[PDB]
RNA sequence: GGGACGGGUGAAACAGGAUGAUCCCGCCGAGACCGCCGGCCGCGCAGGCGCCUGCCAAGACCGCCUCUGUCAAUCAAGGGCGAAGGCCGGGGGCUAGAAGGCGAUCAGACACCACCGUAUUCCCGGCCGUAAACGGUGCCGCCCCGCGGCCGGCGCGCGCGUCCCGCCGGCCGCCCAGGGAAACCGGGAGGCUCCGGGCUCUGGGGGGAGUAUGGCCGCAAGGCUGAAACUUGAAGGCAUUGACGGAGGGGUACCACCAGACGUGGAGUCUGCGGCUCAAUCUGACCCAACGCGCGCACCUCACCAGGCCCGGACGCGCGGAGGACCGACAGCCGGGCGCGCUUUCGCGAUCGCGCGGGCGGUGGUGCAUGGCCGCUCCCAGCCCGUGGCGCGAGCCGUCUGCUCCAUUGCGACAACGAGCGAGACCCCGGCCGCGGGCGCCGCGGGACGGCCCGCGCGAGCGGGAGGACGGCGGGGCGAUAGCAGGUCUGUGAUGCCCUCAGACGCCCUGGGCCGCACGCGCGCUACACUGGCGGGGCCAGCCGGCGCCCGCGAGGACGCGCGGAGCCCCCGCCGUGGCCGGGACCGCGGGCUGGAACGCCCCCGCGCACCAGGAAUGUCUUGUAGGCGCCCGCCCCCACCGCG
């Protein structure tokens, strides 16, 4: 469906800014594998994992198109001048 | 002139029309009225004031080195003005329109809507003297934050615009202090319990009652003034939370609608519900949220009706007792029956008898004394905490008048910040693939996420196309806070208080009843036929699952072993629109099963009821769904038109 509860959004944001290097803007498989990785997160279920991965994909392609509020993605380097 | 309707309403009907209406144009008559400009403009003591032209008197404001010199403020009595309606006497007569009449609507409608229409509405002369006559705020006078608009007059400045800087006067808006019960006022409702500028009027809980009785005024209608007895415990103001609205604005759902489908209410019958009857026909529940529901009533179950055995009276005190407490029996009757009772005489042995206290038990009452479990509100999306802030306070913000979502699901803001429950997540089932194991298909995992493309949208997210087993909440379970005088004391070693307790409401036996039938209605079943009924044959399921041989038309039965699945449908024939071979209620002979016991259930021959698709009224439903077809379990000695599947 389209139910993106608070948990999904908050978690996706949190795991994104700490892993911009290990993710990509449109893949669902590599994002899914990263979320399955234990060093970054612990998803007690499967469907939760898939939903989180999908929201991450949307979030990251939104970023690449342009900056997103609430994400401290190290962009200070481009704007520190 | 022209030729058929016109008027009026939500829709219509009364009045008008070939004697020419409605409609077009032109002329004539009379009487009202003064439009758009028209306003947080203005004038006036208030009531009130809007055509052109002319006349008469008046008024506030500003400007001033004009005059006088306290001449002032407020007021019983008294005087004058005073909307609309109304009255007297005269004029006038077009619009509207009290009264009246008539058509509709309604149960009624003498009212609201339609049409006709008198007084009145207009002018002169004169009475009346009331209005939510309201700023619901008396008049004179002083001080007082800030910003702004409009009107009239005067002055200053310049770059000369009907510019900007001021003064007086008036009409308005917002507002800091302060005030207040608050709404709110702030050009005071401020400067007041820190409670004294001057004058006048009014009020003292609610009704009775602005009534009675007097007086004055008035043609009248009526106005001014104005009690008591008696009665009563609240009546009122401003504000808060809910509920409600024939209020507005946004959303949503086949227990709502649109489009359609299948039905019920029509008959016969099964079952439950009220009424009648009876010895009894035991009782709970009555809109959704009672009525095949409280899991199949010949005995039990079982409570109710007519009759009878037993004590299974625990445990304590007093007395008595083996020189014999209590308990059983042949014959022969009475008795439904039994040593139940009776005419008698044999037994047994303290396991006790009687009285006084005290127990046990009871489908006995109260569900309006309770627990627990369910139902409903709710096929809902809502509910709250800590710190802080606003209010004397009940309370409010957080917890949203924007955009999305099935969803208080989210985005984005905000005297709020930060959390939590519910929702989702979660659990079971199914569909595709892999590994392993394997008497019998069953254990562990992968897979789908609004992920890709295109359009939009800041964003959350919306529409289309793909590829894919499956595409956007696939079917179920769980189920928030708060609550109902909802149901259950007849589910229980769950229970408070009552009532019964040795002719028992305890327990056990024999019968009867819960099923009786002039009547009203609730869930279902069978049919009304040819898109069919009968006869013969062929053939496939799943929750899951037991069979051979021999008798008998069959239903069933005697023996003996472990083995195993249907209706619709399809093919060939008969019948031929006839209440007929559709339908199978009712009744008359007969054969069997369960059981201690048929009133119960199966089979065979004959008889062959209502019924031609069902009035006012009403229910359910979106894919393997409706509908049609059958098959298993539950309760159960026998039996399913019911219920779960
Ligand atoms: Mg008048
Ligand atoms: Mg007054
Ligand atoms: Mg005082
Ligand atoms: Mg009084």
């Amino acid at each position: 469906g389209k139910v993106r509860t608070k948990t999904i959004k908050r978690a996706a944001r949190k795991i994104v800014e700490n892993n911009y290097e290990s993710l990509k803007p449109k893949d669902f498989q590599n994002n899914k594998a990263i979320c399955s990785k234990r060093n970054v997160a612990i998803i007690p279920s499967k469907r939760l994992r898939n939903k989180v991965a999908g929201y991450v994909t949307t979030l990251m392609n939104r970023v690449v198109k342009g900056p997103v509020h609430g994400i401290s993605l190290r962009l200070q380097e481009e704007e520190r001048e």
